[PDB]
């Protein structure tokens, strides 16, 4: 009854790991969304985007009504996995997943890959969270928070996403007030990094050195 192309990306590979973001095997991502698993441990790694062009807005998608996990929310940029596959479980600077977040936001968004190579992907840190989507579906990662700085162009597939828009800080604030009110959805991870640690990114755009942590992973 699901929209069958997403249907078929449930058959992707992800990458299991323990709380320490350790690998310990691999499994698909139907399994790693199943409250039923979760609910027993289960837990993968995955990524979260948050693009700003030139004027310093964030660019934010509404996931498409087809998305399994939280469908028709307001989101940041992109959020996936990394493939089990040589190139996507490649832990060198964390170079599997800015290749994962690569190929996402073209896949995405479609943004060339030329736009945004891992050389232009910043790691940030990393946040672990579970959350539960309805009754069936749910989350449950550890999080690499990248951060991208460009003017990119976008040719987004509407299979994933139903709308984009770049927004400033106030945009957000007025965002996210109409999320209070039940007015709109947001999904649990831009809840949390919306909360926590965004706006303190966003002040220092230019030097986001002070706030890179490649040996903490944030329990949320
Ligand atoms: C980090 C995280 C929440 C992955 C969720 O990905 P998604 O549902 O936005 O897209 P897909 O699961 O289809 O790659
Ligand atoms: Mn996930």
């Amino acid at each position: 009854h699901l929209d069958k192309q997403q249907v078929q990306l449930l058959a992707e590979m992800c990458i299991l790991i323990d709380e320490n973001d350790n690998k310990i095997g691999a499994e698909t991502k139907k399994n790693c969304h199943l409250n039923e698993n979760i609910e027993k441990g289960l837990l993968h790694r995955a990524f979260s985007v948050f693009l700003f062009n030139t004027e310093n807005k964030l660019l934010l998608q509404q996931r498409s009504d087809a998305k399994i996990t939280f469908p028709g929310c307001f989101t940041n940029t992109c959020c996936s996995h990394p493939l089990s596959n040589p190139a996507e479980l490649e832990e060198s600077d964390a170079l599997g997943v800015r290749r994962a977040a690569q190929r996402r936001l073209k896949a995405e968004l479609g943004i060339p890959l030329e736009e945004v190579p891992p050389e232009e992907i910043n790691y940030l840190t990393r946040i672990h969270y579970k959350a539960q989507s309805d009754g069936i579906w749910g989350e449950h990662e550890i999080d690499y928070i990248l951060l991208v700085r460009k003017n990119v162009t976008l040719n987004p597939d509407p299979n994933e996403i139903k709308s984009y828009c770049y927004v400033s800080k106030e945009e957000l604030k007025e965002l996210l007030k109409k999320a209070a009110s039940g007015e709109i959805k947001i999904t649990p991870w831009f809840k949390i990094i919306a909360a926590t640690f965004l706006f303190k990114w966003w002040d220092n755009l230019n030097h986001l050195n002070q706030f890179v942590d490649h040996e903490k992973i944030y329990r949320m």
